[PDB]
């Protein structure tokens, strides 16, 4: 009943789990899907769905949230936001299970979507967007998207406060939380956000001519330099949103009794970040990372090192995992190696797992959609910069996936490393999407050498 | 007040679909699942299930029913019965779809169980059992199981009349409908029924020593005759129910504005029928058939010819489809070839599809559970006495399945034969059982 992770987890949450410098990264791999957890509620109705999962865990508790739709799973539909606060416990037999301390289903009328959540000392901080219109209409609207900062405390109470997006996102036509989890850092909660810049606005003007071309390993692009640059520049203004610059941002907010207190929007230079996309701000040990969904031409998982300076942050050259690809429409498929304009891909974050003694991230765990173009075939595995380990297929090759957010930890008591993988999956004839939690232990083959 | 399907279906409902004497039966086969029909409601909750499906279709309308559990799918939970009256339609594109005209969700305090539905001229007749105890607690009791004859009319109203089981099933300790659809024949609705007989009751006495042994095609049981005969006899009184003879029966009720009118329970001789099990009363063309779930030692799909005469039925030696097996626990697994005593298997009916010119049945469509012992891997196909055509697996090999009921019809316009396969299935991460309708066209290597 303790409002903290059970003693066995103490000291095994949020840190660098494995630091092997000698042994290969891919030698570490996911086992068979263990103790199928049930902290995530199934959809309220049989014809409805659960979608857009966000999870973040600190050394004391975890936070989880998801959007629920009563009929169908089409975005242009009414939805409720489910938010929960919980801790990692063990049974008498050592069985790991996610225990919910508090939970709330926002059954009101506010149209919350693209919500992200973060574990803070005060509980579970949530960043949501509120809109009654279309997404493609939002980038077509003149005003920024409404956003709110909420919190489900340890006391079960929920408080929320709408942000003054008029001034905070004055340079944006559309703005949304990255859906991925946010991170608590130096008294502030950091949520990755994305959207469209108002053309010719101060923010849009500062990003003019700014771009970056990330290459694939051992697979260079055959297109000429002049053309690649031309394509990279256009990747920030995909035709889908009519020329608007799809921008990546970072929003920090002070964690205190007052919600939405002192919000500061940092917009990293596009010479670092690719096209704005869904993302996640996480902290593993002492380093911070910004996961960016590969919505543009870049297929391999991006893990941007994030450093903090007061209320703003700076992103450095991203860690890339070539094998950890994501499905996408041509010319931005899983094998795409050339810069291009597109709004595709799927959110499938990599959790910093293996590090060097010097703390440089060496390997990550994540449930990728092992598919070339279609959002399907989820598979858990460990990936370094170029390869992947023995995979643990979530289900069949027919399983459609929309999101996979992974968070790994250790049971210091048994010294075993585990990875929680929350996936929004569905089969062709079993119903709409539903979020399912999968826990897998990270193994290592010693008898190899 | 027949609502009528679509002019495209006239002459193509409940008829002999494919009449051929030359073409190899297995040359006919199911295509890919054309579409995923929407007439069947998903479980009301995401943590519950839809189970025990029943379906019957007549010239002008179809009837469908399933049981719904709000939390989980424990057969020992409170539930409500969903009943629907519908029609076979077709969009401008020519896309087949089942339109549900009327539907009611019986959510009272009664425990309807093992319901069977039938499309009658007055609507959708449902035969349910009303229980207050478990399967075993029921067979141990002295009194028969309560049953009710109900009906969803074209007007949307549902009327129900509990049958006088005390007299109707006086010789029974437990009795339930076969779950499979019932059929309208000669002014009355016919429902397969099964349960356990009261020891020494007249019905039981008449069955003493009666048994029948059905062999596999080219898989002769090596057991000595005396041993087989003893096993066959014992198969009727499996240990599961402490020696109570599990009997197959047939209930016919007069179809009229008065429910439960003139009930007549027929109990076929166990020299014809194997141990009582879930079943269905089908009518294809002028012929009638009784499908009996292979709950005993017999694995191949069974279709007993059924002839009716003044309120009573008569079953004959059944058509068997050797490759249309079903999974079962040992020693009555799908590969079984010898008589034995057991209560296993799963409901997976064969729909009469291909007939000889003379009307003798030869081929059927069905969605079998392509497994040996576990209720997994549903797979649709066309079957004859010894073979299986090319298949269309419904899902993965680890897909669970509790029931599959198929009904084939024909679009007279495009003259294409289709088969509705309604299956209660589940999968690993996607929750409890759920009834899903599947539609496949019947094709041929010619
Ligand atoms: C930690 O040690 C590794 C040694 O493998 C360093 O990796 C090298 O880093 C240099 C420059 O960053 C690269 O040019 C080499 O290609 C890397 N070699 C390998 C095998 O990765 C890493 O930079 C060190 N990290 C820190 C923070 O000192
Ligand atoms: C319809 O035709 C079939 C085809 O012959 C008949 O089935 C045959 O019946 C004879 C009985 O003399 C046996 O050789 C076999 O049972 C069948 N033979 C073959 C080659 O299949 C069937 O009996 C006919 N139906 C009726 C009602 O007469
Ligand atoms: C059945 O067995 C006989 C031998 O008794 C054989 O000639 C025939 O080909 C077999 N048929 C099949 C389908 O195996
Ligand atoms: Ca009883």
């Amino acid at each position: 009943g303790a409002p903290i992770h059970d003693p066995d987890f103490i000291g095994g949450i949020g840190k660098e789990l494995i630091v092997d410098n000698a042994s290969d990264v891919t030698s570490f791999y996911p086992s068979a899907f263990q103790e199928h957890l049930n902290f995530i509620p199934a959809p309220t109705t049989g014809s409805g769905c659960t979608r857009i999962p966000s999870f973040d865990m600190s050394a004391t508790h975890y936070c989880y949230t998801h959007n629920v739709i009563l009929s169908g799973c089409r975005d242009h539909s009414h939805s409720h936001q489910y938010l929960a606060l919980g801790v990692l416990r063990t049974t008498a037999t050592g069985r790991i299970f996610f225990s919910t301390l508090r939970s709330i289903s926002l059954d009101d009328t506010q149209n919350r979507k693209s919500c992200s959540v973060s574990a803070t000392p005060l509980g579970c901080d949530m960043l949501c967007s509120k809109v009654t219109e279309t997404e493609e209409e939002d980038y077509n609207s003149a005003v920024p998207t409404l956003m709110a900062h909420g919190r489900l405390g340890f006391d079960g109470q929920y408080h929320e406060k709408d942000l003054d997006v008029t001034t905070l996102f004055e340079d944006w036509v559309a703005n949304y939380p990255g859906v991925g989890g946010g991170s608590f850092i130096d008294g502030r909660v950091w949520f990755s956000v994305y959207g469209g810049l108002k053309p010719n606005s101060p923010s849009d003007t500062v990003q003019e001519g700014k771009y970056v071309i990330y290459k694939r390993y051992n697979d260079t692009c055959p297109d000429e330099q002049d053309y690649q640059i031309r394509m990279a520049k256009s990747s920030y203004k995909p035709g889908r949103f009519g020329g608007k610059r799809i921008q990546q941002a970072i929003l920090s907010i002070k964690v205190s009794t007052s919600l939405g207190e002192d919000p500061v929007l940092t917009v990293p230079p596009n010479t670092v970040t690719l096209m704005g996309a869904e993302g996640r701000i996480l902290t593993v040990g002492t380093s911070h990372f910004l996961y960016q969904r590969g919505s543009s031409y870049f297929s391999p998982a991006l893990l941007y090192p994030m450093t903090v300076s007061n209320k703003t942050a700076t992103l450095h050259s991203p860690y890339t995992f070539n094998a950890f690809t994501r499905p996408g429409s041509i010319p931005c498929q899983a094998s795409a190696r050339c810069p291009n304009s597109c709004v595709t891909g799927v959110y499938t974050d990599p959790y910093p797992l293996i590090f060097y003694r010097n703390h440089t991230l060496r390997g990550v765990f994540g449930t990728m959609l092992d598919s070339e173009q279609a959002r399907l075939n989820p598979a858990s595995a460990v990936f370094d910069s170029t390869s992947r380990s023995r995979i643990t297929r979530v289900s069949s090759s027919s399983t459609k996936a929309a999101y996979t957010t992974s968070t790994c930890f250790k049971v210091v008591k048994t010294n075993k490393t585990y990875c929680l993988s929350i996936a929004e999956i569905s089969n062709t004839l079993f119903g709409e999407f539903r979020i399912v939690p999968l826990l897998v232990e990270i193994l290592k083959n010693d008898g190899v050498r």
